[PDB]
């Protein structure tokens, strides 16, 4: 949770070999914005990203410098990595930054359940792709995305826990159902798109969708 100013500078940290920092901006679904490779020291910025804005450090030593701060800048920054076994991206904790003066859609609105009872999130996807892969992710109030399910394009469907994909290629829908809701479930749930498992992929989000559940 960090306030600053038009003008001035920022040093997003990160608490996790290539780094992927996200920025993830009110009302609109998260996106990358670049990846680091450590080892080479190498960056890769994405299309409209400007060179020598964003700057990145490290390999506790780990940072991002954002350059010539404006409000558009303000935001919540993530720095992601694949997991080990690419079974899932992994997030950092969550910098809320404030400066002062293939497609993936989720519609679902707002919903509210009772405890002790399921829901169904929606999630539609576009895709040229052959083949990819589906994550679930829920978004805390302490803004950490937590990773919930991964569907593949060529798995059945998805169950973990209390948590259960039903997967329908056919019509690019994949929405994810949790069963037993409990209180502590009241988050925003992101359903993301993913191509391959391989350091350099990156993930396209939908907007996401508030759960709240009620006793």
């Amino acid at each position: 949770s960090v306030i600053r100013q038009t003008g001035s500078s920022a040093e997003i940290t990160c608490d996790l070999g290539y780094i992927h920092w996200y920025l993830h901006q009110e009302g609109k679904a998260p996106q990358r914005l670049l990846y680091y490779d450590s080892y080479t020291s190498s960056v890769v910025l994405e299309s409209g990203i400007s060179p020598g804005k964003y700057d990145t450090y490290g390999s506790k030593n780990l940072r991002m410098i954002l350059r010539n701060l404006i409000e558009n800048d303000s935001g919540v920054y993530y720095c992601a990595t694949w997991d080990q076994n690419y079974y899932k991206k992994l997030f950092g904790s969550g910098t809320s930054l404030v400066v002062t003066d293939q497609k993936v859609t989720q519609a679902q609105s707002s919903v509210s359940m009772p405890v002790r009872k399921a829901v169904t999130l929606n999630c539609l996807y576009e895709t040229s792709w052959w083949s990819y892969y589906i994550f679930w992710y829920k978004r805390l109030p302490s803004k950490e995305m937590i990773f919930l399910i991964r569907q593949g394009s060529d798995e059945q469907n998805a169950k973990s826990g209390r948590y259960s994909v039903n997967f329908k290629k056919a019509a690019k829908s994949v929405a994810l159902t949790i069963s037993a809701l409990q209180l502590e479930d009241s988050a925003k749930y992101f359903c993301a798109l993913g191509e391959s498992l391989t350091r350099a992929d990156k993930l396209i989000f939908g907007k996401g969708t508030r759960v709240t559940v009620e006793p």
